[PDB]
């Protein structure tokens, strides 16, 4: 593999899209691979994590409690929900919906989770009080994906994406047991955890949160390490690219294999 740098830009050249990138130490927050780390990318699904943030959050204050049952009707359903679709009758706790959301990408959770928070402008608000000063979230599911050349909607950056991340799982602002929900919903994701590591090296931890959207928008949020530990936050998003969903798999994945051969900086 090239190094880390060098396989990103290949990546834009044989995608003819942009790629936004961040290689963070969790710890400490040490930047250690940026590229295009401060322009704009769909978020997509991986708002999810930074939505159960907030949740989160609201459980520490007294303001909510993960056992507290949501009860909602089909008319309320968007598009693609794999696990709420099957709990019409009985309903789903607020943590049943954040691992539905997380680990699942169900829209409709997601949605039920961002009437819990005041909507997008609440979130929006939530990611001003912890210091992200640029990420926004403006739509609910499933319009959020939309991914309009140009348009700041529902987009972040991959340096304020890190550096939230870091944020939440990290800097005591969540409780400890709120800090240990969270990362273990990203372990937990089924949608892309699995595969991730039935191509991870042994020794290699892997937690993550994988979106798309249109106009070959992509996006995975991780925590990635040797020695079965979550060393760094690594942010990859891709935009405005005609590629095969495949190939933005791949050129992702390369992007993997290069910090993981070059891993020692
Ligand atoms: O010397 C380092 C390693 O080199 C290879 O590992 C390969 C592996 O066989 C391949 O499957 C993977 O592809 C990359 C898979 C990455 C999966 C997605 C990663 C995510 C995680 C972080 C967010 C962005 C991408 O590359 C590594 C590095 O060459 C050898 O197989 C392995 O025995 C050896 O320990
Ligand atoms: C998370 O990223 C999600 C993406 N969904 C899209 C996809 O390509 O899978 C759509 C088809 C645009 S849709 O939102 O289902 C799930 O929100």
């Amino acid at each position: 593999s090239p190094q880390p740098l060098e396989q990103i830009k290949l990546s834009e050249s044989q995608l003819s899209g942009r790629v936004g990138m961040i290689e963070m130490d969790l710890a400490s927050g040490r930047t250690l691979t940026a590229w295009r780390a401060d322009e704009r990318f769909p978020m997509m699904s991986t708002f999810k994590v930074v939505l159960c943030g907030a949740v989160l959050a609201r459980v520490d204050a007294g303001d909510e409690q993960l056992e507290r049952k949501i009860h909602y009707r089909q008319q309320d359903l968007v598009d693609y929900s794999p696990v709420s679709e099957k709990h019409l009758a009985d309903g789903m706790t607020v943590g049943e919906l954040c691992a539905a959301a997380i680990t699942m990408s169900d829209n409709s959770a997601a949605n039920l989770l961002l009437a819990t928070v005041g909507g997008p402008a609440g979130l929006t608000a939530f990611l001003r009080q912890i210091g992200d000063n640029v990420t926004r979230l403006d739509r609910w599911e499933t319009e959020l994906n939309e991914a309009l050349p140009g348009d700041a909607r529902d987009t972040t950056t991959p340096a304020s994406m890190a550096a939230t991340l870091r944020k939440l799982l990290t800097s005591q602002r969540l409780s400890a047991r709120s800090q240990r929900q969270l990362l273990q919903w990203m372990v937990d994701d089924r949608v892309a955890g699995p595969l991730i590591r039935s191509v991870l090296p042994a020794g290699w931890f892997i937690a993550d949160k994988t979106g798309a959207g249109e106009r070959g928008a992509r996006g995975i949020v991780a925590l990635l390490g040797p020695n079965n530990k979550a060393e760094r936050i690594v942010v990859i998003y891709l935009r405005d690219t005609p590629a095969s969903m495949a190939e933005r798999n791949q050129q992702i994945a390369g992007i993997g294999a290069a910090l993981i051969e070059h891993w020692q900086r």
